[PDB]
């Protein structure tokens, strides 16, 4: 694959979410722009149906691994950029510490010279009065590792990782990841050894935007193999 030469100047991001969280049915829209070679990716969504009815914190990992920087000794280790143009769907279940679960399914590919991530999301078994339906969570940064392991079997990867998200109450609500890649083409892909992508996040809203909405700088860099 050359799916990493697709990467190496900025790139135009467009995303699509359409969720169901306890029957409440919202969509997602967002827009921005990826620089793979620093691990950036300046970001803005927008509720585009009025109030997001679950905490914008609870939908981040959901709303590009691909644009992490992967440094040149690991270059061979980078699933993500090998499986475009053609792209991958990503899979989650992201079970919340004594709530709901999400379920998750996104296309992840170009649109001529656009990384679309196209994203559908279902939740279930959600407490009307707890922290995530009550948006009772602080609007803050998320950082932290996804950790990164083959699926030779699927020719992909799968990831684990846990977000703590701050609780308005001080408290910690813990969201366990679990995630499956699998390529959409039907040609080369890279299949990494065991690594993880290291997120650092800025969270912000734009002070003119009337709509509910998230601002995000991220850079995500890949780690876990010295050199």
């Amino acid at each position: 694959s050359k799916g990493e030469k697709l990467f190496t100047g900025v790139v135009p991001i467009l995303v699509e979410l359409d969720g169901d969280v306890n029957g409440h049915k919202f969509s997602v829209s967002g827009e921005g722009e990826g620089d793979a070679t620093y691990g950036k990716m300046s970001l803005k969504f927008i509720c585009t149906t009025g109030k997001l009815p679950v905490p914008w914190p609870t939908l981040k990992t959901t709303l590009m691994q691909c644009f992490a920087r992967y440094p040149d000794h690991m270059k061979q280790h980078d699933f993500f950029k090998s499986a475009m143009p053609e792209g991958y769907v990503q899979e989650r279940t992201i079970f919340f510490k004594d709530d709901g679960n999400y379920k998750t399914r996104a296309e992840v590919k170009f649109e001529g010279d656009t990384l679309v991530n196209r994203i559908e999301l279902k939740g279930v078994d959600f407490k009307e009065d707890g922290n995530i339906l009550g948006h009772k969570l602080e609007y803050n940064a998320i950082s932290g590792n996804a950790n990164i392991t083959a699926d030779k079997q699927k020719n992909g990867i799968k990831a684990y990782f846990t977000i703590r998200h701050d609780v308005e109450d001080g408290s910690v609500l813990l969201a366990d990841h679990y995630q499956q890649n699998t390529p959409i083409g039907d040609g080369p892909v890279l299949l990494p050894d065991n690594h993880y992508l290291s997120t650092q996040s800025k969270q912000s809203k734009d002070p003119n935007e009337k709509r509910d909405h998230m601002v995000l700088l991220e850079f995500v860099t890949a780690a876990g193999i010295p050199l």
